[PDB]
């Protein structure tokens, strides 16, 4: 797998942000997690926790899997990473995503995901409090 560059446009919510990616706009999709939505339990401390990896970051990449690069939707379907960063790895670690979503030749980093949720379950962090 290879990081490319994109620049924030604007953080939509815990597993979507937009980006500008080869020069047009389009909005990702986090791999292999999922975040509450907004109205729910968490939902605004995960778009917060994204919001804030992302804006804060002075260089954004993205990384696509092996499989498909766009979902039924339109959206992107990447790793995204901030100053060297996996958000979806850093979302999961901190029991603000589950992961999910896991679909056969997308799914090179499952077994990272799945170790970082063990531990935020053994911590019994948010989602799992
Ligand atoms: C993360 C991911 C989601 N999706 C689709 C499955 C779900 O379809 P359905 O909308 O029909 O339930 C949806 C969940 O996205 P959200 O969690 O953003 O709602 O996006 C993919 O197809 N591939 C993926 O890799
Ligand atoms: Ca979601």
């Amino acid at each position: 797998l290879h990081k490319e560059p994109a620049t924030l446009i604007k953080a939509i919510d815990g597993d979507t942000v937009k980006l500008m990616y080869k020069g047009q706009p389009m909005t990702f999709r986090l791999l292999l997690v999922d975040t509450p939505e907004f109205n729910e339990k968490y939902g605004p401390e995960a778009s917060a926790f994204t919001k804030k990896m992302a804006e804060n970051a002075k260089k954004i990449e993205v990384e696509f899997d092996k499989g498909q690069r766009t979902d039924k939707y339109g959206r992107g379907l990447a790793y995204i990473y901030a100053d060297g960063k996996m958000v979806n790895e850093a979302l999961v670690r901190q029991g603000l995503a589950k992961v999910a979503y896991v679909y056969k030749g997308n799914n090179t980093h499952e077994q990272l995901l799945r170790k970082a949720e063990a531990q935020a379950k053994k911590e019994k962090l948010n989602i799992w409090s």
